[PDB]
C-alpha cells in the first residue's frame, strides 16, 4: 500500500506498447480519483472519476497546457464503485491511451501532447488506497 498522492516516475516518457497497471481500492465515501500524466507543468491526459457531479457519476478527460484546461471528453460508463478494488490499465498505442478497467474496455483518449517521451510523471491522487502503480512492455 502507497500513500496518495504518489508520483510514479515514466523515464524517457511513454511510447507505444507500455502498459500502466493502477492496483487500488475506493475509499467508501469516494468523491473523486484522478490520474495526471504529465508533461512538466503540462497534463497530457487528466483521467478523472467524478462520483457526484449533478449526482450521476461520469468520467471526465482532458489535457492542461500552460495551466489551462482544455476541452473535455466525458463518459458515463463508470466502473468504479465506492469501497471495491479496482485496476486501471493504461495501454499507450501511436494515436491514444487506451484506458481498460477491471479488464473491460473504457474510453480512449487521442494524444493531444505529441511529445511521448517528455510524459514523464504520472500522477495519482484522490478518494482511493492504492496498492500499486507499475509498467511493462506487452
Ligand atoms: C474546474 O473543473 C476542473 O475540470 C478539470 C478537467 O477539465 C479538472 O477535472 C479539474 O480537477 C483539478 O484540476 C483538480 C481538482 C481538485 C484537486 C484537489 C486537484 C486538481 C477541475 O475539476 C474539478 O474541480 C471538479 C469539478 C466538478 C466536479 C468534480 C471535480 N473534481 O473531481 O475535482
Ligand atoms: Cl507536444
Amino acid at each position: 500500500m502507497l500513500i496518495v498522492p504518489y508520483n510514479l516516475p515514466l523515464p524517457g516518457g511513454v511510447v507505444p506498447r507500455m502498459l500502466i497497471t493502477i492496483l487500488g481500492t475506493v475509499k467508501p465515501n469516494a468523491n473523486r480519483i484522478a490520474l495526471d500524466f504529465q508533461r512538466g507543468n503540462d497534463v497530457a491526459f487528466h483521467f478523472n472519476p467524478r462520483f457526484n457531479e449533478n449526482n450521476r457519476r461520469v468520467i471526465v478527460c482532458n489535457t492542461k497546457l500552460d495551466n489551462n484546461w482544455g476541452r473535455e471528453e466525458r463518459q458515463s460508463v463508470f466502473p468504479f464503485e465506492s469501497g471495491k478494488p479496482f485496476k486501471i490499465q493504461v495501454l499507450v498505442e501511436p494515436d491514444h491511451f487506451k484506458v481498460a478497467v477491471n479488464d473491460a474496455h473504457l474510453l480512449q483518449y487521442n494524444h493531444r501532447v505529441k511529445k511521448l517521451n517528455e510524459i514523464s510523471k504520472l500522477g495519482i491522487s484522490g478518494d482511493i488506497d492504492l496498492t500499486s502503480a507499475s509498467y511493462t512492455m506487452i
